[PDB]
């Protein structure tokens, strides 16, 4: 009952972190709209979870997003929280292997889709004194190798979260982000499968955390439910869900 | 039931933020040991809350703290979480008005008391795969005027939290801190009463946050219960509970 | 002679911070290519400074940038440092007053122009073991009101700086950024002139810093010359040139 | 001539980073007072460098420090910059192997010695509009394993730098810190010699940086001369001299 009577939209909620967030909010008592560009996972999740429904929506298509918001209000009568989770990490790319156009396309998903849904949702979030939760990444803060466009998009999301928090504070609408580190998801598994030694790639990812394991979608979901339901004095924060990967010295490569 | 069956020690739990944390953990189903050097508030809290008991303990006295831990284990059989909240903010002091000995005394409360309880508790936290929550302050991160010793003690607590998180990660013990901003507590009220215009001092403190109000002990308490019960992939983090005070430009004082 | 024999490109170098950086590098002994989309300031700077030449170049036009790099190599035989300073801050815009297309256009200047020049310059910077300096902004780190797109672009630049630093570290090429706060420039003056009370707007900007004044282009220039010439163990850093604006509590707007 | 006519005190200046800072300031044209508790290195440095003199001074002894300041003024007539570099890193210590009294002793050197010299110097720095530079450490910011007391002392120094910057800003006195990462110094070499495999310990320290090497005292010295002589709009900053050790993922230890 922590978030009972509330209505939540989760983008990219059909699998991975997004599905973990969907499950966490349903378990808290909320009704959840699962937005995803792929039907497979999200439609099955709707059948599985009574408090969840699936709406096909590509967050890069402004008309898809307009319909997502108007259908949410038409079907459920209010909107309390938007979780902007949809996003993609390309395979490793050296800087000279990137393109401006590929950079533009990744900005369209990771940044502008978050911007567009947030903009269309804010009039309703103001009425409900709701909140926005953006899923950024630890690598926006500390960088990552072979990922210049991806890192840039998440640096933008984290910064945008703080700007929006300032703008919406007089209306009682909080805007926060979660920065996960290595979370074991289908995207992580897909990316490891492209590596010469997938098992070695996965073990390296596990040992990047002092805790010695990757995180779970359910753990990101619990952080999201906290930010929505119990963090009434938090706005503009970056909640790290990383297992301590940012702590201490590690292998990143006597004084010349 | 979020933290049912667990045993929590809260230092400085007799009033203010500490009492808000005590209440939050009792509401989550935990048994709570209220530690405080003053009997008045903590003893009344024990009478009020069934899941809470009061143990008189000055965290600067190592033998008081040894007895706090051994009495907790004797009476409740386990220890799952230590919340190091005891601490003090002196009245405003210009740098030339501080002393090394006053600095040493503030380090004894704000830093070494946290260190001592954590050290004595860790053998039991390892057995329970428990966790440590230190109450630091936003001003450890961003500074504050007329508070050189206080700011230094909280910078130490936040850093120490990260070091300890690294050391205890192989044992499954998480170590995190909460950095509150302006929280309306008896200490805040006492400090404002020393000012020429207390009402103006309080209004200034309220407007230091984009949210336009100070925070509540219950809001710090909810963050603590989150870190203890649902943040299993968080260690070494600094959870800001500040109402956005660190965001954007403000009045802190054309190019010469 | 701190940077004698070296060749530096400064984008947006015709006025403001960029011109201050141009002057600082000329004073250090470097030859400087002034890139700007406007002829007026940059052409006069070339006439004024013996070690500087002006090349008309719009950093959003990839063919302009290709020609900028090839002309620099043709005329001076090497390239040691690229300072990505070109960028724009729109007038204050409430979130609901922004557009995706306006956001895209600002990303094109503030982020992708920096990306494009850096990409085209890196083969030559590798040969010279040169370095990249991006001019970001403090508001990428802490947020700003009525500037969601601008803040997002600078969050991206700061993050991208760290990603690129990781990628180029094995080649000995350092990548750093400077985050200025309020610097008194023609852009600042233009923006204040749009306000109801320009003088009040300027005084507010001055008092946003504990130092009680805004910064100078020459001060950003000195930081850039430091990063280029004497910071051989710095890569991926964010050098704050802000007068302390990020420090302490301020006016950003008792516990409800 | 960048800092000609100025007078600088460097504590712990007899070897290591401190000696590199002494050399950098002498090369900039300043007169330097070398403070150290050991005579060997500092006395030889005075003989070697015309613009430098050695004063025996233990920064934990308040009367030593009073005499250091009064002798500096008596001999040179002004004081422009204090570099608080004296400090120590103990050998690796597990948390349960530390003591409160050992923690107190390390606070006395790393934190209170910096506090005491700064306090005694500030009246003269106000007259000269001088500045303070504290040598902290990257591990104050990100933590380190087996170093709870050391990490806590450097977290305190970095925070104290920001508090003091706020307090002294109305007097035109800037207060900044440098946070080095792995710098190859006699302390680093001594600590590695205690390890089972010193060569393996040194190689691990080198590879903790994306640049693949440790830093040099001269590189910390150049950062200090920058902060003193050319960073007039920087106060309360933490200048990282770390070779990028804080960037990206590394080895710090699939989802359980
Ligand atoms: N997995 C990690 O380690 C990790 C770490 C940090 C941040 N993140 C972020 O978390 C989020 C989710 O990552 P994940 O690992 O769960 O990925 P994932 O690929 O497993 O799942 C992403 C989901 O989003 C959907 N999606 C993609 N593009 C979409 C679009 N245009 N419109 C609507 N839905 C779309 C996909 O169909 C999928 O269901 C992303 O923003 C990612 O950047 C992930
Ligand atoms: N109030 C704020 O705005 C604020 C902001 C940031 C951080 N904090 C921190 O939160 C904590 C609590 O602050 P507060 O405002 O609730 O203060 P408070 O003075 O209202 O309550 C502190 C409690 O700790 C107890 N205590 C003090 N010294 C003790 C000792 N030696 N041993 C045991 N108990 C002791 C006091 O008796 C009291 O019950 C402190 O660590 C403080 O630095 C407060
Ligand atoms: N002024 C401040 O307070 C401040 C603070 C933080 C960051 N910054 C950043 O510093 C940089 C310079 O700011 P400023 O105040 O000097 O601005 P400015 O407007 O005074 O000068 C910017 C210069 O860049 C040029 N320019 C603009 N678009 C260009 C393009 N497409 N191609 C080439 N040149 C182009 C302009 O013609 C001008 O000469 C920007 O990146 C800005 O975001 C400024
Ligand atoms: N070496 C590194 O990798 C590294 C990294 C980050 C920070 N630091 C910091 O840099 C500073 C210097 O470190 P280092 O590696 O050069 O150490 P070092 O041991 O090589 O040199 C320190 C110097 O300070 C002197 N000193 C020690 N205690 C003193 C006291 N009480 N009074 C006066 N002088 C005293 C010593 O005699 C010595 O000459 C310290 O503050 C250290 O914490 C070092
Ligand atoms: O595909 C890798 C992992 O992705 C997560 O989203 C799922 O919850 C797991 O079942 C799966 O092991
Ligand atoms: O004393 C100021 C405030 O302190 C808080 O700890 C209490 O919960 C409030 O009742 C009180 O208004
Ligand atoms: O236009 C405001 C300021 O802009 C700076 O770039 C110039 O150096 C100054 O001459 C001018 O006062
Ligand atoms: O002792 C290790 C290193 O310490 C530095 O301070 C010295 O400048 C070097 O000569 C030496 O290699
Ligand atoms: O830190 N990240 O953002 C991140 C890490 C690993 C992944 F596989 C991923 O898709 C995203
Ligand atoms: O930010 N703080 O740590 C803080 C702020 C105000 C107070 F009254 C106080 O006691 C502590
Ligand atoms: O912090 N900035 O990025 C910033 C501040 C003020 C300006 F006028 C400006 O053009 C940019
Ligand atoms: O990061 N440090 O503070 C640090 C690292 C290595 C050392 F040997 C040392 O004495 C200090
Ligand atoms: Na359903
Ligand atoms: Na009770
Ligand atoms: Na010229
Ligand atoms: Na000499």
């Amino acid at each position: 009952t922590r978030y009972a009577g509330k209505v939540v939209v989760v983008t990219g909620g059909g699998r991975g972190i997004g599905a973990g967030i969907v499950r966490a909010f349903v378990n808290s008592g909320a009704r959840v709209v699962i937005c995803d560009k792929d039907e497979s996972g999200g439609r099955a999740l709707e059948q599985e979870l009574p408090g969840a429904v699936f709406i096909l929506c590509d967050v890069t298509q402004e008309d898809d997003v307009k319909t997502l918001v108007s259908e949410t209000i038409r079907r459920f009568g209010r909107l309390d929280c938007v979780v902007n989770n949809a996003g993609h990490h390309p395979p490793p790319q050296r800087p000279e292997e990137t393109s401006a156009q590929g950079f533009r396309q990744l900005l369209e998903l990771n940044l502008l889709g978050t911007y567009t849904l947030t903009k269309l949702a804010l009039p309703y979030l103001r009425k409900s004194q709701g909140n926005v939760i953006n899923i950024s990444s630890l690598v926006g803060a500390i960088g990552q190798a072979q990922a210049v466009p991806y890192v840039a998009t998440k640096g933008a999301v984290t910064a945008m979260t703080k700007a929006l928090a300032l703008d919406e504070s007089p209306y009682g609408v909080r805007v926060n982000c979660i920065s996960p580190g290595n979370i074991w998801t289908p995207l992580w598994e897909e990316l490891a499968a492209l590596m010469p030694d997938p098992r070695a790639s996965i073990r390296e990812g596990m040992l990047a955390q002092p805790l010695g394991r990757m995180g779970q979608p359910a753990e990101v979901g619990a952080a999201a439910v906290f930010l929505a339901s119990e963090a009434n004095f938090c706005t503009g924060i970056e909640l790290l869900v990383t297992g301590g990967a940012e702590l201490g010295y590690g292998c990143k490569a006597p004084d010349i």
